[PDB]
């Protein structure tokens, strides 16, 4: 069975994620690598009307006190369902085609390389959590999303981004999505979330156990480094009043959500790309990065062409 | 490895009695059976404040014309998340323990029997689909939920209820839930959804292919018009040329994959509580059992179930 390399390019928007990807795809042959692009069209029309505009407009009004927290929460939750839709369904139809791991460290080239614009967890965790830090969503809702995160397939290579705050602020200020607004508070939140995420993965892969270190709560990089403090991982966010019982402990329903969160991340292959350079540099940087990325076997000989058709149909329809 | 039997008591709400339910609480009394009840406490306090009320009030306000279909959709979509949270979490933590089939039936009794009050497709598929037929949810949000439906593990036995509409109206009016309003339209919609649902599983199990039979919605197994697929011949999901968008067509593929491997059993609710308990006990001799993955799986499950019942149960 021919091998396959799936690479999800995630992280906070506005760092040059797309450009880095497009350039990388432009290097390979026409049909030895395929890009599953950002589904702007689904966010803008197919799924709903201008979802990005709706999201930022809501956060704005909430900040001005024109609407309540409850009002902003119901809108955000719904919008994040629409945002994650293309991500979630692509995975669902992709799963059966994914087999066991093959490996990168000394292993032949993949018959096909799949490059994704973001991973499901982006719309089901990272951004939902960032909105919680903005009082625009509830911890209960976010955890509800976490429990919906699909099982992590073998060889799930996720690439996050690194970029100085100022460089990121300037870069973001220039290029923004249709319907977006310039929110620095949101940028901080989303940046902090992806920082935690990275730590949470390393923490988990170092034998970390949130249940064992939970008491250490009261008052970044993956693939490398020592075991992080739990207060520096995603777990630290859910030390909220709404989730705590009289005895100060988490309700078991939310504790099980954290068990799912850990189960999902502990088997991912997270990498970090330094977006503080020229587009050409980034392309090459990501290129070296992909060398040591876990590949997997497919389940059928006719899986490869199927996935190519899948990726291209996706691009043709939901692509900008 | 020890065997397990999972039974999801589903179907439209309001068909049974409280006595019919307490018998099921008396079933879990023994340690070879556990009864995961409805997470009412999570719906009223934990997840949010009086969720069911917010659902029925929103619909009511939509009908009177105080809010827009867009305003309602947002809330209904949010409310359904809260509703299915306990179901999703339980599945996610339970899944890893579930092994493969164990020559179900014609084989030794289970080491444990797990009875749930509803399956995750109740809050993800059925009720969202009904609210769509109520004009309170968009067909995009529904298929969005469908995409998030957990993979159907082996031994997924689901019991749906049978009951004349007039009889259902009686029992429903006497056992109303906190914040609920008696809506006959919603009763018709939810009944239709579960009707189609049963037709869908048979359709798929008899070799039905929605992409193949899709043309009939515009021009031995049920007709595609009698299955859940018929609802999604909706204008919001179609391109200018009437073609179903691929992203939605993929969501239907997922639906077809989820529903096919399930095992459906119908419980005649038109009788006494004792009669219902017996019938349910009868159906178990045809339900699919499975093995568990670890030795300590059994106690972990039992522990899980009773922690649920004690925390979110009434
Ligand atoms: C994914 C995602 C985003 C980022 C997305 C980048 O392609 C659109 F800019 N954003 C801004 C958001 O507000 N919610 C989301 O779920
Ligand atoms: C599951 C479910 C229901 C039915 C449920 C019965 O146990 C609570 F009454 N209802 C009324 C609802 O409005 N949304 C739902 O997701």
């Amino acid at each position: 069975m021919p091998t396959l390399l799936r690479v999800y390019i995630d992280g906070p928007h506005g760092m040059g994620k797309t450009t880095t990807t497009q350039l990388l795809v432009a290097l390979g042959s026409r049909d030895d690598i395929v890009y599953v692009p950002e589904p702007m069209t689904y966010w803008r029309v197919l799924g709903a009307s201008e979802t990005i505009a709706n999201i930022y407009t809501t956060q704005h009004r909430l900040d001005q006190g024109e609407i309540s927290a409850g009002d902003a929460a119901v809108v955000m939750t719904s919008a994040q369902i629409t945002m994650g839709m293309p991500y979630a369904v692509t995975d669902a139809v992709l799963a059966p085609h994914i087999g066991g791991e093959a490996g990168s460290s000394h292993a032949p080239p993949p018959a096909l390389t799949l490059i994704f614009d973001r991973h499901p967890i982006a719309a089901l965790l990272c951004y939902p959590a960032a909105r919680y830090l903005m009082g625009s969503m509830t911890p209960q809702a976010v955890l509800a999303f976490v429990a919906l995160i699909p099982p992590t397939l073998p060889g799930t290579n996720i690439v996050l981004g690194a970029l100085p705050e100022d460089r990121h602020i300037d870069r973001l200020a220039k290029r923004q999505r249709p319907g977006e607004r310039l929110d620095l508070a949101m940028l901080a939140a989303i940046r902090r979330v992806y920082g935690l995420l990275a730590n949470t993965v390393r923490y988990l892969q170092c034998g970390g156990s949130w249940r064992e270190d939970w008491g250490q709560l009261s008052g970044p990089q993956s693939n490398a480094g020592p075991r992080p403090h739990i207060g520096d991982t995603l777990f630290t966010l859910f030390r909220a009043p709404e989730l705590l019982a009289p005895n100060g402990d988490l309700y078991n329903v939310f504790a099980w959500a954290l068990d799912v969160l850990a189960k999902r991340l502990r088997s991912m292959h997270v990498f970090i790309l330094d977006y503080d350079q020229s587009p050409a540099g980034c392309r090459d940087a990501l290129l070296q990065l992909t060398s040591g990325m876990v590949q997997t076997h497919v389940t059928t000989p006719g899986s490869i062409p199927t996935i190519c058709d899948l990726a291209r149909t996706f691009a043709r329809e939901m692509g900008e």
